[PDB]
């Protein structure tokens, strides 16, 4: 089984949401060694034994309910998103422990521009900072992260920090994260159709030998496999333009828990649900 | 509202499951009315009087569980699909009673070629028959029925029974069933893109002017509105590649009931659930 073994009782925990930004624990040194073990949850729960063959290769997660988490408390929408950064990194430490290879996170879509300039301006600058703050934590843990999304109208500063983050981690392989910012499904499929029309213009491609693979090879990030499990948080039941191509044959699981009330044990609950189930016909 | 007021006491009931193929009720005249009103259910039950503003103008359905039903009672899979035929027509009648105008249907799938050559060689002949038999019923109900699928492998004979039923109901417009046979969410994108490529290579379209609108236009039927309500039965929480592009922001409602037990009242259940939900499209 691929799960790391339950952290020693005395290993640092995460998150300590008394401070903010939550402080990521100084972890023990390695012998060494290479990738550090991720701190254990504050509850010290341990990953569930699941064969590598019953696991989702690729968990896509639609974070949901930060704005609404704040609002039931008399707070500004945007403060909930701040309790979200800790849950992100938590779930990340959970997937590593669990033995998960690909994790997609829907930070911001091509449709979140509809919201107020006050919230759009907060999210843009909070993704920028988050990235810079976490690049070295994520790096050390075995994570390979990079920006997945569309370029039109996206704060340049977000594209930069993540290409810094891509350069540091383009050789890590404990797990891969696709940090989706200004991501739209149709927009990404649109981006590739001209990746294609462009080659056809360079007569470097036959328009009658075009396959689903041909399209899949011209998406922004072409090594992103199909999405096995589609977590969507806070009771909402929709994909919302997330991994449209990739998540076609995805199995859906909708948790009713607001994202900031979320933690890695929740990720493990769902994944178990997925693995323990009898794979039906045609079902991978 | 826009639903049809209740059908009188002694109105024709559907279905009468005392035979196979089940027989369709001799429907009252209505001169000088236009189309013939949809028969009421066998329970003579009432349609929900939902607001027009909480109606799913476009409801797509992945009719699942047809062969499990049969398996349960020591039957071969063929006999399950047979009883699900009268389910469709009955489900088409309730959509009209409820005032829905766009109904999609996953009759067959590109995925469906990996089923036994026996079961598949049967699923091609049954659909052809159903169009040939039921298309006159639908003609009178105001149903505009057409084909939506890839051609390769698809029996010519199926396509042409829908090219005939389409040509007969082209000016009808109480509802519009898109009968999907050999449908592939990606397969339809792929094909919209083969078109784009050709035009681009013929010198009639410049790669840098391709937008989402352009893909939306090069689809097989580019008039299909986005999908509002995405139903699937059996207990399967998957889009499984249905209306992939259309259903980007659709509301997934899932149920356990297998298709051959499914009847209109259950379709009305679904739309009340979609009715209570808040759709936001990237809005706060």
């Amino acid at each position: 089984f691929p799960q790391l073994p339950p952290a020693p009782d005395d290993y640092p925990t995460f998150p300590d949401t008394s401070t903010w930004p939550v402080v990521f624990p100084e972890l023990p040194a390695a012998p060494y060694g290479g990738p550090c073990r991720p701190p254990q949850h504050t509850s010290k729960a341990a990953a569930p034994r699941i064969p590598a063959d019953r696991l989702p290769n690729h968990v896509a997660i639609v974070m949901d309910g930060n704005g609404r988490w704040a609002t039931q408390r008399g707070l500004a929408r945007t403060e909930g998103h701040k309790m979200g950064e800790a849950v992100v990194i938590d779930i990340a430490c959970g997937a590593i422990e669990l033995g998960i290879k690909w994790l997609s996170l829907y930070a911001f879509s091509t449709e979140n521009w509809k919201r107020s300039p006050e919230e759009v301006r907060f999210l843009m600058g909070f993704n920028r900072d988050v990235v810079r703050r976490r690049r070295d934590t994520l790096k050390k843990l075995g994570v390979r992260i990079r920006w997945v999304g569309s370029r039109p109208r996206l704060w340049r500063s977000v594209i930069n920090e993540l290409a810094v983050a891509e350069e540091m981690t383009k050789s890590n392989d404990v797990i891969t994260i696709n940090y989706c910012v200004n991501y739209g499904g149709r927009t990404e499929i649109t981006e590739a159709t001209r990746e294609i029309a462009r080659e056809v213009a360079a007569g470097r491609l036959n328009p009658e030998r075009i396959t689903e693979s041909t399209i899949a090879r011209h998406l922004q990030r072409p090594d992103i496999p199909d999405v096995d499990l589609f977590l969507r948080t806070s009771g909402e039941q929709r994909s919302s333009n997330f991994m449209l191509w990739q998540a076609a044959y995805a199995e859906y699981i909708f948790q009713d828990k607001l994202w900031p009330d979320y933690d890695r044990r929740d990720l493990w609950a769902a994944c178990e649900e997925y693995a323990s189930r009898t794979r039906r016909f045609g079902s991978a």
